């Protein structure tokens, strides 16, 4: 049930009804592929030999607004230190003793940690079996053996033109079928394997494949699972632009825009804020983010939506003069900023246009509509179903006095320009 | 005829000689691909089988500095638009059944939408036919079949990894054969069919290819063009950089950089602005831009380019203190900012350095320089014929007091800095 | 020897020993593939010669904080340059007679550039011999050509669907035999060719692809290779955090950050700065950057770190009162800016919590410490052995007086703040 409702006074939308599922850690895993040391259908397995050879080489010669209120990470910094681990002597013997009779096994490593290892290609075995004693005979050992050897080169083109850090991660470092299997296992609960199951194209990219080692007929990469510590929480995405006076003369106007636009959603008693919605993907209800690149706030930031001049939070804007006509596409409808004499239109599939927007900040949802039309900017609107909600407004831009309004603030809030207004009037 | 002009003044560079290729629009369109319900060189067919399977699994499983002044469009809206009615019970099956006996046809769909549905490859006529019976005999059976089946396969590949929507569209979701004939059926003009005959790697990058459905028996995927509704209108780009006072004493100097830089097109009696130069591709003396990225504003915004102190259109500046070196490199030559103890030059190939700058802005024309030295960054120059024009002018910056110049203004004007300078002239 | 410092009166650390590979310069380089104009494992031949005839076509149709203060280059104005010289008439026959007898030689061309071609495929030889006669006989002629001819289609996949400019440079473009022996034959230092040799990867992501022209049966595009003309200079990452006050009342808190965070390479003389770390690369002890994206800057900028209040540079500040909690990973550790309500915690992995932070900034090595969690964001530490110094003085943000303090300030320093304080005590 995705609703919406639009904020008159303050030209910003809130669309709600959406489910989190939150990135909050890594799941690490070894995959290990056992490689052979060696040297008409035979001379179709003296190529694929040599396209073996050659890739084994390529793997050796590898190992030789508010955004900027951000903190900083280090992405793959959990991945990257259990690779450090596999380069301790003998410890990939670990791997290697615990999966001889197995595929996957949980190896206790040696700086306490516990990962889950697996062996998804064994070329080692294949090689000193079916391979060795060469004898042409049967056509299924050719395509049984290019078939094998094409995901390790697969795996190496995609390790190679990616200096060893692939994301998102592709069916061949991790087919559907391995990738099923090492959700089933994860110290999860239900809920969790089942969001991961349902969606592994969403769970790829947020995933990485780390090159870490290749050493005694060995290929050890480290695959970076998401970790979902937060599902099911209400999310809503906020829209916001720019809320300006419509005086007919120019450069005599002033304007202001909530800044506070991006995703929201509510985790263990705060709010979690992605200012930078690209950090964020929608899948129908569902939407996944990232906690590396949000902001912890308290709930109160909600506020600023029904009552922007709440005592609670202290609401953020930024302000200009600078009134250029723009549009927001939201979820269920649009926002238009009409300023000037910018052509401001929405508009329905077999009929045309039906509204014309008069200068200001205005919203139509997406019933009956389909383009919106800002200058020589043609937007498509969402066409996704859901109620949404106007809520009429005095536009708060029509409470300030242009003589004493501070323009050109960016990391400004209700009360700082409050605090500078007043500040204004003690030179009086 | 790609010209340009160097404005001493303040610090920018006009080039002008360009055509216009504006994506104002989408073109949508349904492509098929009518899929089979299954169960030496048979061993062939079986492998080649098996991954047909495997990829048919992976498709359901798939189913269960002015920027900051830009709108935020929805990109791929009408192309999900479209999707979103394939999902109507019986609808792919008026699609289905009007593709029984033609590839291409234009099929009225429920929503009041009339899109052109392509069935670009029939797997389940071959394996219906050519492969049920089965029977080794001819090996171009095999072929024929791996080779079709290798396009759905790198369809899938392409899908799995971004999630079902990419972009550019590549040659295995559309064929140059199957582009052509779509560019040719399109409700435009020769000048545009044209044009994009003559651009299809710029018409694929500036396209989506979103996956929509695969039920009974038939995927189906929006193929989502673009419209040049705007061809053949004078585009120019601006350069900017940093223009500053030279004093001796660090920390004494004042600088304003015209913030305005980007395309520029001719659009309907306005002009597209499209500040994120990025989001243009240049191809010879045709530009091809975006709509969604750009602001529409009024023609006199270019008279800042020959007078930025008029009164028709307020100018757009940002002022600061640092006046560190740097250089931009213009169509036709280069802009050096050139300041404190930077040591700047321009050089020739086999010649060496030809020009030293001393401190301030100043530019050198790509006829017979190569490179340009800033400090310790090289940039080479565009070799692209073309006159270049040196328009001499006091720098603007020496007209202002730096005891009351205002700086770390960036949403500014040379309005905005006017009032506050005489603002704080008013503190007497 | 890699080490840190983190100085508690400003917020920032500083990370050491790194070592430098600067990219310069460009090492520009012409690749030919020279092509044939034509008309059971014959029938594999016939598919296989299709499939060339259309790539052929292909390539036809194809040619019909302080990241404000940076310049603008043109990344493949060299490669361009040569490529606009391959179109004079004659031109390519100049390279074409050259390497009649042999596959790689240096061509003087026209305008006065000498360049090192490199016949890395030659398809018009083997079609013109081992395959027009054509007689089934040998499976080795088929798979040979398979073999040729799918480097072809690799080059022309990768032109197409990124019009003709690629990077990274794929092993399909130049193999790792290629590319070492264009590295061998350059006229560089041994260090720097061993530098490359032992980095391709690296080398291979800082390189372009540029599809140049398809003309008289010869394929030619110019591989831009990277010029590391700055090796093993010291060079140092310094992080930054907001450095707030911390009364309990809300709004009544003032912040500063350093802005000056990013990449620092001493060279010649000077510094080069890459405010933007993410063009930068680190590779064990060697780190890679790009001197387009750089400031050359007086090596005093380094006093900032130890001194802030020096009177030889104007260190650079931001100013706000939004103080936020988060965190910065570093090399060694991480820093921890914590405000408000936040929890702030750092943990080991079996051990949990070992460290809560009190409100302020903070910071702690990655000795014992596996993971930092600030609010709802979990950020595991890098796992790199090194020293961490920890520099204990008064946070700064503690000399300043709030009623005169000017947020809201972005391109600052400590001179700009100290000017407006003292110009806002001057309304007394
Ligand atoms: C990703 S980021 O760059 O870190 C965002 C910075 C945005 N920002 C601005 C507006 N602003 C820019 O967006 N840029 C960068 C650009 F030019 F790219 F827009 C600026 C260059 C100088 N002065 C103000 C610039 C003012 C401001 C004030 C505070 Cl206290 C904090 C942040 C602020
Ligand atoms: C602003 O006005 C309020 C009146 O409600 C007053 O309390 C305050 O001191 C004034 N100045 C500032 C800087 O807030
Ligand atoms: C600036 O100077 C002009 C004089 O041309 C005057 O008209 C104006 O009132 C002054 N102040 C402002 C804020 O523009
Ligand atoms: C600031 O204070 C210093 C005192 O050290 C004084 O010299 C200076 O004039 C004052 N004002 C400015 C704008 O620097």
């Amino acid at each position: 049930n995705i609703t919406e409702e639009f904020y008159q006074s303050t030209c910003s939308a809130v669309s709600k009804g959406y489910l989190s599922a939150l990135r909050t850690g890594w799941y690490t895993s070894v995959i290990t592929i056992e490689l052979s040391n060696i040297k008409a259908k035979v001379k179709l397995i003296k190529q694929e030999l040599d396209k073996y050879k050659n890739a084994v080489t390529e793997l050796q010669l590898l190992m030789q607004f508010l955004g900027f209120l951000l903190g900083v990470g280090s992405a793959i910094a959990s991945g990257v230190a259990v690779c450090k681990v596999l380069h301790l002597e003998g410890e990939v013997n670990k791997i290697k003793s615990a999966l001889l009779s197995t595929n996957k096994a949980v190896v206790s490593l040696s700086n306490g940690v516990s990962v889950l290892t697996f062996k998804v290609l064994d070329l080692k075995n294949y090689i000193d079996k079916q391979l060795l004693p060469i004898s042409i005979s049967n056509i299924e050992t050719v395509i049984e053996f290019q078939q094998k050897n094409n995901r390790l080169l697969e795996i190496t083109r995609e390790f190679s033109v990616n200096a060893g850090v692939t994301t998102p991660v592709s069916t061949y470092m991790l087919t559907n079928s391995e990738l099923l299997s090492l959700i089933n296992d994860m110290p999860i609960t239900n809920d969790q394997k089942k969001l991961m199951s349902n969606n592994v194209q969403i769970v790829r990219q947020q995933s990485y494949s780390i090159m870490c080692i290749i050493k005694e007929e060995v290929l050890a990469y480290v695959v970076q699972l998401p970790l979902y510590g937060v599902i099911d929480t209400p999310c809503w995405k906020l829209h916001t632009s720019p809320l300006c006076t419509t005086n007919t003369k120019e450069g005599s106007n002033i304007c202001l825009t909530r800044t506070d636009r991006g995703w929201y959603c509510d985790n263990a008693g705060s709010v979690s804020f992605f200012p930078q919605a690209e950090t964020c993907k929608v899948q129908s209800n569902r939407v996944f983010c990232d906690t590396m690149n949000s902001l912890t706030l308290p709930s109160e930031v909600n506020l600023c939506n029904v009552d922007i001049f709440n005592p609670k939070y202290d609401c953020k804007i930024m302000t200009s003069k600078t009134d250029v006509s723009s549009s927001v596409i939201t979820s269920l409808g649009a926002i238009v900023s009409c300023y000037g004499k910018t052509k401001c239109t929405a508009s329905n599939k077999n009929r045309g246009i039906i509204k014309t927007f008069s200068n200001g900040c205005d919203y139509v949802s997406n019933k009956g509509v389909d383009t919106v039309s800002v200058g020589n900017t043609l937007y498509y609107v969402n066409k996704q179903e859901g109620k949404s909600l106007y809520v009429k407004g005095e536009p708060i831009i029509n409470f300030y006095d242009p003589l004493v309004f501070p323009s050109d603030e960016f990391d400004a809030s209700i009360s700082q320009v409050n605090e500078k207004i007043n500040q204004s009037l003690a030179f009086i």
